């Protein structure tokens, strides 16, 4: 894949020619990392940052000699600034041409001043001057491009190249250092730190040639115009605090924002993760109420931010307005006159230089601080402590050795107890050592000080021949299988094969579709922890060691696996290699040649098996311790009404722009053609006055009645999808993940509050401002009117062909991003797996290839752009050069003032143009948040919660419940879940529901509470629940749930979120259930915030709380879950014995994934897959042996099984038999 820029011209490389054949490609089809261009030598990875690092190093080293500290901003000038000096030089030049043009513009205008036909050298002089604007605007719009595309090239270059530079530090911290920093920072640091360079750099030399533009300005403008300019240029430099302090309310603004949306965002999380709870105890309508008092909050901030940004915007349009109009009252005030030539000359000298005070100086000022900021970062960070090189090892034979001699380190020096004690042992190949002892009290420290992972403060530690560990976590780097074990070394097929054999990885590659070619990610999403834990072992054989180091190699997987791998892979294979071995079970202890027990890092025993065996001493004891979109957008704000009195707001203002310009060519005019007398200065300062008044006000009206009618669209849209979703049935959560759901509800409605009437309102202004340009050049000469078809056709088209390239790259240059960062992550949690190893260079140029692939896409998302914007210029100046010949060519009938005008305009339509296409562009990105937030709108909904016939409010008098040919399914046409459930359940009696896993358990209650519509009939008191609406239903009867949740509030609320009940009332139900004691406690009596999900709260808390929650409700008909599955016995028989108590009177369901406790129930349900097989008394069951009871039973054991029949019998002889 050469690179077409190798092989280009000048007049190909000024006019970006090499890139026809990638847009020819990506208009025909779409483009994949195939058809991206490769890089150049110069830009490579590691060329740029080896060449940083040697100049970084020969600073250091100076800065090391004068005893001082260095300076990454000298390292990376004195690499850069002498490439840098050229790009300085074509700017100067860019500049002088910007400044030069208007005086060639006031020199036509002069010679049309006093035409007269019969001169021909006047022709011809005005001829050349024509000539001379044609050249100056050619050179503004297609060198500047190549110069442009260099510029951001360079700030490329140093970013990919201070890249290359912290990943090598990366992977040489210390262990200290690797303490303090954190795996977020350095990842913080190269993702939002070092992309300020791409950006530092483009706008990097205005910082000297602005103000040299303002005071070459200035001085034409005082040669010119007189002492009047003083006004124009004080206005333009008042213009710079004002906005300045336009800034720091509008931060201050936006901070208060977060806090209302980032609490907005948690309870939406809350409400949509604990949905099934909401429902099912109807608490919706608080929740409602919570999120829209949030919501209302938020939208008061959001509308005062947006009237600031409105004005701000509406300051911007009418400013140079100001600027001309205050020049000019007072130039005339003074006692002068107006003349057209010297008005349209200021009025283009204003432009300049307002555009460039106004944007360019401070967008320079705020990127090089940031820039600033980022490299004292990366700085601070490169100044790091760093292991000391592996110097030059003790002369030796060269045998394997492995010895460590009067060891005693430190993992932190202000400790107290060193972690190792006096270790002296040594170990040769063919010896198998183990170590035991403690539940893990410093056991991978031997390890540690074997690898030099531990700083040795005193002794001795001599370590010869090729090193191969295994991590106690272990560590699987983003790839492939086959390189995870390959490791960057050569590829064999016979090791390969071996090694996957003696491994016992073929079912795990079996159960990978791609076999060993499978890819994975970070944290072995792709694969289990068995899985990657082999991989380890496998990654330490393919290595071909001399020392092998293991800790914890079988803990995480099977017997008969772990088994089998540490008897063929270790006992057979290493038998000829070092080995040493840290394990917690001792059934591989028997072919461990050495045993060492270590207590507290102190060295306590060794010797052999049979030894230790002899001594008496036990290991296990030592073991313990379109179009739509947007009409839709539009509607929801205000009506049609407003609508046109918008349109009608637009076209006043920008009409009035061009009107004031127009007054003033129209005195230059009438001041023209006069005879003294003298021109009347009220009628004409009047007229100025009250144009200059109109587009200020209108201009403001614009601004702000766009920015209230977007954001109030963007309110009721919101309004409108939220309770939308509240009332969608639960197959609708079911289908879609928590994130999706939350991310419509975070990011979309943070672009409609924020950014799109933004966007919207500035394309509005920069478009209107463009049409009023191209209206005036056609109103001053009509025929300008033929060509302009052909230059709108051409553009539309080129921004189609653009469009369907320039999006493909942007999505290129995205996806092939993030693997930097997975890479960089990667590395550092498996550095000392990657250092034990001597691969780390392997590493480096993996790194180092992947940061290539990425700038082999940025390389054309810049090109792109550039031919898009050389083409877009060239079309612009087209336009200019037939304003400013024809005005020439038809001199017989124009005027001085209506040729400045027309020519002033045709010239400040430069950057206009792109500015408006690119804002375009933007508009129509960002929509896809408005069409998402629509789409949400229109979901499905439920059965209303209240319907016609509203129940008597003693609908659960008795409890009798009816089950009559139930089906249930949770999806429409999927599997039956229920068939044809058929039973009576009388009031007060306990029911016990019992089955097998997946057979259908939790599907009755679900049935109960009409998650899911059901099929047949169910009556309650004689009334079927389908004729009744759900808050009617779902509210008077209650239920305990597996595993309770509480939401972030308050103790009252959580207990009683509709206040229904007293103080009393509610610490009678809390020392009803023994947590009145518990909560009266805090620093809040009953009103103390919770955690989220009761953090800090335990699981019997839970319960506690949701059983009080059913007594205050005081429900006649009940149903609990298993509730308990690990929480003390001590709470299982409290809750217990409450539910037995607490609720005698009252109907009670007792569902369960257990036992025992469910053998009380006056009868039991039994469920084969959903079939209602037994319903009866638990001891007639029992008495059946082809009963599924009995079975289920029996299954426990004998004992139990005992003891359970004979409570059956006690609980039907004192039940039925009184
Ligand atoms: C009456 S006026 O002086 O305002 C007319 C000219 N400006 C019109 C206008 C309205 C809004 C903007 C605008 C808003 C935001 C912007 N952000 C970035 N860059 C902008 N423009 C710009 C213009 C010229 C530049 O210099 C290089 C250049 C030279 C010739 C042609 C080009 F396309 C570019 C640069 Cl770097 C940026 C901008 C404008 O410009
Ligand atoms: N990754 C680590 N970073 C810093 N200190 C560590 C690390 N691993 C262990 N240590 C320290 O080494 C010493 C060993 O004690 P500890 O019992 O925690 O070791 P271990 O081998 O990780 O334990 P276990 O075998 O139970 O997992 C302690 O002082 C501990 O803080
Ligand atoms: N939300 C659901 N959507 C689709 N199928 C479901 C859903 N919940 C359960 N199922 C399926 O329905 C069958 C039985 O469901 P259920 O949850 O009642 O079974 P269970 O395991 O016996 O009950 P428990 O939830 O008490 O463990 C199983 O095949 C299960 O996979
Ligand atoms: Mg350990
Ligand atoms: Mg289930």
């Amino acid at each position: 894949k050469p690179n077409p820029l190798q092989d280009a011209n000048l007049c190909s490389r000024v006019f970006f020619w090499w890139l026809n054949p990638l847009f020819k490609i990506g208009h025909k089809r779409r483009l994949e990392e195939d058809d991206m261009y490769s890089v150049l030598p110069e830009d490579r990875s590691q060329h740029l940052g080896e060449e940083l690092q040697g100049f970084w190093d020969k600073e250091v080293l100076r800065a090391e000699n004068d005893a001082q500290k260095p300076s990454l901003t000298r390292a990376i000038i004195k690499c850069y600034w002498k490439s840098y000096l050229v790009l300085g030089i074509f700017t100067l030049i860019e500049e002088s041409a910007k400044v030069i043009q208007p005086i060639f513009l006031g020199k036509i205008i002069n010679y049309f001043e006093n035409y007269d036909p019969m001169d021909s050298v006047a022709l011809n002089t005005a001829y050349a001057y024509a000539t001379v604007l044609t050249f100056c605007t050619l050179i503004l719009a297609i060198l500047h491009h190549l110069y442009f595309y260099h510029v951001q090239c360079a700030g490329m270059r140093l970013r990919v190249a201070m890249c290359h530079m912290i990943y090598r530090k990366a992977l040489r911290l210390s262990n200290m250092a690797m303490g303090k920093t954190t795996t977020g920072q350095i990842v913080n640091l190269l993702s939002n730190d070092v992309n300020k360079f791409d950006q530092v750099t483009v706008f990097l030399h205005f910082l000297w040639a602005g103000p040299l533009q303002a005071i070459a300005v200035t001085a034409l403008l005082w040669m010119e115009i007189g002492i009047s300019c003083l006004a124009g240029m004080a206005v333009l430099i008042i213009l710079l605090p004002l906005q300045s302090c336009f800034g720091k309310l509008f931060s201050s603004l936006r901070s208060k924002t977060a806090t209302f949306t980032d609490a907005r965002i948690r309870t939406m999380n809350e409400v949509i993760t604990g949905i099934r709870i909401i429902k099912m105890y109807a608490w919706e309508k608080s929740f409602s109420n919570l999120i829209t008092n949030l919501r209302k909050k938020e939208i008061s901030k959001i509308l005062r931010s947006s009237c600031l940004r409105g004005m701000n915007l509406a300051s911007f349009f009418s400013a140079s307005k100001i600027i001309v109009f205050v020049t000019f009252t007072t130039y005339v005030l003074l006692g002068s006159v107006i003349t057209a030539s010297r008005v349209f000359v200021a009025v283009t000298l204003y432009g300049a230089v307002r555009l460039t005070v106004t944007l360019f100086f401070p967008s320079a000022i705020e990127r090089v601080s940031e820039a600033i900021v980022s490299i004292r970062r990366i700085q601070t960070f490169l100044l790091l402590d760093e292991i000391s090189q592996r110097n030059r090892q003790l002369p030796s034979d060269g045998k394997k050795m492995v010895h460590v001699q009067d060891f005693t380190a430190f993992w932190d020096k202000a400790s107290e107890t060193p972690t190792l004690q006096g270790l002296s042992f040594t170990v040769r190949p063919g010896e198998l050592l183990a170590v035991v002892g403690p539940v893990g009290a410093g056991k991978s420290s031997l390890l540690s000080a074997v690898l030099g992972e531990l700083a040795p403060s005193h002794g001795l530690v001599s370590v010869h021949g090729r090193i191969a560990y295994v991590s106690q976590q272990p560590w699987v780097f983003s790839g492939t299988l086959r390189s995870n074990i390959l490791f960057g070394k050569k590829y064999e097929k016979e090791r390969y094969e071996k090694v996957i054999k003696a491994c016992a990885l073929k079912k795990d590659l079996q159960l990978l579709e791609d076999g060993d070619l499978t890819v994975i990610g970070d944290r072995g999403t792709t694969l289990s922890g068995g899985q990657k834990a082999r991989v380890n072992l496998a990654r330490a054989v393919y290595q071909d060691a001399d020392i092998y180091l293991l800790d914890d190699p079988l803990s995480a997987v099977d017997a008969e696996v772990s088994r089998h791998l540490f008897e063929l892979c270790i006992c057979q294979i290493l038998h000829e290699k070092i080995t040493i071995l840290v394990t917690h079970q001792l059934q591989y202890l028997k072919a461990a040649s050495q045993i060492l027990i270590l207590k507290d890092g102190k060295m306590v025993q060794k010797g052999t098996y049979t030894e230790f065996l002899k001594s008496g001493i036990d290991f296990g004891s030592l073991l313990k311790k379109g179009f739509q979109a947007y009409k839709n957008y539009f509607r929801a704000g205000a009506h049609w009404i407003v609508f046109i009195f918008l349109i009608l707001l637009n076209t006043a203002a920008q009409v009035a722009y061009v009107l004031q310009d127009w007054w003033l060519s129209y005195w230059a005019n009438k001041q023209s053609m006069l005879n003294t007398e003298k021109l009347d200065l009220n009628w004409y300062l009047g007229i100025y006055s009250g144009l200059t008044v109109a587009t200020v006000l209108f201009g403001i009206a614009r601004s702000l009645l766009v920015f209230y009618v977007l954001v109030n669209s963007s309110q009721t849209l919101h309004n409108k999808m939220f309770e939308s979703i509240l009332k969608a049935p639960v197959l609708f959560f079911d289908r879609n993940p928590i994130g999706r759901i939350l991310n419509r509800f975070s990011k979309d409605i943070g672009h409609l509050d924020d950014l799109l009437p933004l966007t919207f309102l500035d394309f509005i202004q920069t478009l209107l401002q463009v049409v009023g340009v191209v209206s005036v050049a056609v109103a001053v000469i009509p025929w300008i009117a033929i060509p302009l078809v052909p230059l709108g056709i051409i553009f539309i088209f080129l921004r189609r062909y653009f469009l369907e390239t320039s999006r493909d790259v942007k999505r290129l240059e995205s996806t092939t991003r993030s693997p930097v960062f997975s890479h960089l992550s990667s590395s550092l949690q498996g550095l000392w797996t990657i250092r034990a190893y001597k691969a780390e260079e392997r590493c480096q140029e993996l790194f180092d290839a992947h940061q290539d692939l990425h700038s082999e896409a940025w390389f054309l998302f810049l090109t792109t752009s550039r031919w898009f914007a050389v083409r877009l210029d060239a079309i612009c100046a087209m336009f200019v050069i037939i304003v400013a010949f024809g005005s020439l060519i038809l001199a017989k009938t124009l005027d001085a003032g209506q040729v400045g005008l027309a020519l002033s305009y045709a010239l400040t339509l430069m950057g206009m143009f792109q500015w408006c296409v690119r804002q375009s562009a933007e508009v129509e990105n960002m929509m896809i948040s408005v069409e998402r937030v629509i789409e949400y709108t229109d979901l499905e909904k439920e059965a209303p919660w209240e319907y016609q016939k509203r129940p008597p409010p003693a609908w659960p008098h008795e409890g009798v419940i009816i089950f009559d040919n139930v089906n249930f399914m949770y999806s429409p046409g999927g599997p039956l879940v229920l068939k044809h459930l058929t039973a009576l359940i009388k009031s007060q009696e306990k029911v016990g529901i019992v089955g097998r896993t997946g057979a259908g358990k939790s599907s009755l209650i679900s049935a109960l509470f009409r998650l899911s519509e059901p099929e047949g009939k169910i009556w309650i008191d004689k009334i079927l629940t389908t004729e009744i609406g759900l808050h009617d239903l779902r509210k008077k009867m209650s239920i305990i749930p597996q595993e309770p949740v509480l939401f972030t509030g308050t103790m009252r609320k959580n207990l009683d979120p509709f206040n229904e009940h007293t103080d009393e009332e509610l610490w009678n139900a809390l020392q009803e259930v023994q947590l009145k004691e518990t909560i009266e406690d805090l620093p809040g009596k009953m009103d103390t915030e919770l955690a989220e999900s009761g953090s800090n709260f335990s699981v019997g808390q839970r319960q506690l709380v949701c059983l009080a929650r059913a007594i205050l409700r005081k429900n006649q008909i009940l149903i609990i879950d298993q509730a308990t599955a690990n929480v003390d016995p001590r709470t299982d028989e409290l809750i217990q014995k409450k539910i037995r108590e607490k609720f005698a009177h009252c109907t009670v369901l007792t569902i369960a994934h257990r036992l025992n406790t469910i053998i009380d129930s006056d009868k039991i349900m039994v469920l084969d897959s959903g079939r209602l097989k037994e319903y009866d008394e638990p001891y007639v069951l029992l008495q059946n042996k082809e009963s599924l009871f009995y079975k289920m039973v029996q299954q426990l054991g004998k004992a139990e099984a005992a003891a359970l029949t004979e409570t059956a019998k006690q609980v039907y002889f004192k039940r039925n038999y009184p």
